[PDB]
């Protein structure tokens, strides 16, 4: 019925796995080959038997490089997605610039010889850490066609996200002192439209850089969100609705039923 369903029926263990059911290969986009971004690594499933996959672009934070968000690339791609982890044109790029670069990286995939036949170009999503998370929100605010947006410990001077029409999962860190949830993550979630499918997850005891190394909670809910909204996969709503009970989650909000 849903032609975008990929992989077997999920379980808590399947979405917590460091690698999902799809073997992953990678290709490098050099800074010189990248127009509108500073290059990146594309992770993709080698199995094309189940059809095309949605695309996800991930941005690092201020002064940071792809190495800070690299682990998310094949962890998410192994669940059935084409994922590009990007470097910014400059390490000093601000959130709105990072959002433009996330969109440029998604559009690069449309003509990339290695992945153009593997992607469904109509199904794309944006994610990012800190300023890169503010970039993911900005990209969604500037593109109503995006299917999912996931800011991780997002940082932005803009707190009003009334123009976002893309399902958004806001991930905050409880003890964040760089992008405090009260002035950043929660403020962003609170300004999303009231009819938007959205969720807020606060990571218990987590600091700002929780997204820079493997975090099972971040991975499991990012995977469930991308499946539910890039693939319209109703098989993954069970992990978001009703509210989960992970002890690693200190606060949770969701507009269930999605």
């Amino acid at each position: 019925e849903n032609p975008y369903e990929r992989g077997p029926d999920p379980t808590e263990s399947s979405i917590e796995a460091v690698r999902g059911p799809f073997a992953v290969a990678q290709t490098t986009v050099s800074r010189l080959q990248a127009d509108g971004f500073g290059g990146g690594t594309i992770y993709y499933p080698t199995d094309t038997s189940q059809g095309t996959f949605g695309a996800v672009a991930i941005s690092p934070g201020f002064t940071a490089g792809q190495e800070s968000i690299a682990w998310l690339g094949p962890r998410i791609a192994s669940q059935g997605f084409v994922v590009i982890t990007i470097d910014t044109i400059t390490r000093l790029d601000q959130p709105d610039s990072r959002g433009r670069q996330l969109q440029a990286a998604l559009d690069h995939l449309r003509t990339n010889s290695v992945v153009r036949n593997r992607i469904d170009p109509n199904r794309m999503a944006v994610m990012g850490h800190s300023m890169g998370g503010g970039g993911a929100l900005s990209a969604a605010a500037n593109n109503t066609s995006l299917e999912a947006a996931i800011p991780l410990q997002g940082w932005h001077t803009r707190k009003n996200w009334s123009s976002v029409r893309t399902p958004t999962l806001v991930v905050g860190a409880q003890l964040d002192t760089i992008a405090p949830v009260s002035s950043h993550s929660e403020a962003f979630y609170n300004s999303l439209p009231s009819d938007l499918d959205k969720a807020y997850m606060e990571l218990r005891g987590a600091s700002h850089f929780v997204s820079n190394t493997p975090d099972t909670t971040t991975a499991k809910y990012s995977i469930a969100w991308l499946k539910r909204f890039v693939d319209n996969d109703l098989r993954y709503e069970q992990f978001l609705c009703p509210a989960p009970d992970d002890f690693a989650i200190s606060e949770y909000r969701a507009t269930c039923p999605f």
